[PDB]
């Protein structure tokens, strides 16, 4: 998260780090057998950490479950990231409480102009490399369709939305994908793509949920 603020040890519990060695990329819980993170961040080995405020620190509030399967969704497109969504199934389910709690699934899509929370432990510079130790996280707005499309011509499809600043300066980036945008108490976007993190004209593009909620209860009826 670029041009973020420290959100506070275990303010947004629903916060996942996977971690293959070291961690690589976000997620969400919703349920507590079963994370929601970008297709992009697909890899074999995967360790849920949930509960995490400072990933390179044991704080005491955290629980490490090995995933058990993962699914890509079936239309993933790696070249466009068309349908960039992946759910990961834990071999265990994890105790919920106040530091780790699921976020739920919209019933009806968000708009433009409504304000979300996006966080995780990605890069917080526009062109330098600087990687935190704490969650991070960003107010951002849902931008118009009209105006991504405009951003990212010939590049943004009916399952995708932009979320931020024209103005740059505040992005999500590397190592923030696969993380939650929440909005109204609800999981409406995972952190998928953008060119470059924070400039101008080049605001974030993120997986529109609302078109995945048949597929993902579905998939979690049946495995
Ligand atoms: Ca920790």
């Amino acid at each position: 998260i670029v041009g973020g603020y420290t959100c506070g040890a275990n303010t947004v519990p629903y916060q996942v780090s996977l971690n293959s060695g070291y961690h690589f990329c976000g997620g969400s819980l919703i349920n507590s057998q079963w994370v929601v993170s970008a297709a992009h961040c697909y890899k074999s080995g995967i360790q849920v950490r949930l509960g995490e405020d400072n990933i390179n620190v044991v704080e005491g509030n955290e629980q490490f479950i090995s995933a058990s399967k993962s699914i890509v969704h079936p239309s993933y497109n790696s070249n466009t990231l068309n349908n960039d969504i992946m759910l990961i199934k834990l071999k265990s389910a994890a105790s919920l409480n106040s530091r780790v709690a699921s976020i739920s699934l919209p019933t009806s899509c968000a708009s433009a102009g409504t304000q979300c929370l996006i966080s995780g432990w990605g890069n917080t510079k526009s062109s330098g490399t600087s990687y935190p130790d704490v969650l991070k996280c960003l107010k951002a707005p849902i931008l118009s369709d009209s105006s991504c499309k405009s951003a990212y011509p010939g590049q943004i499809t009916s399952n995708m939305f932009c979320a931020g600043y024209l103005e740059g300066g505040k992005d999500s980036c590397q190592g923030d994908s696969g993380g939650p945008v929440v909005c109204s108490g609800k999981l409406q976007g995972i952190v998928s793509w953008g060119s470059g993190c924070a400039q101008k004209n080049k605001p974030g593009v993120y997986t529109k949920v609302c078109n995945y909620v048949s597929w993902i209860k579905q998939t979690i009826a049946s495995n």
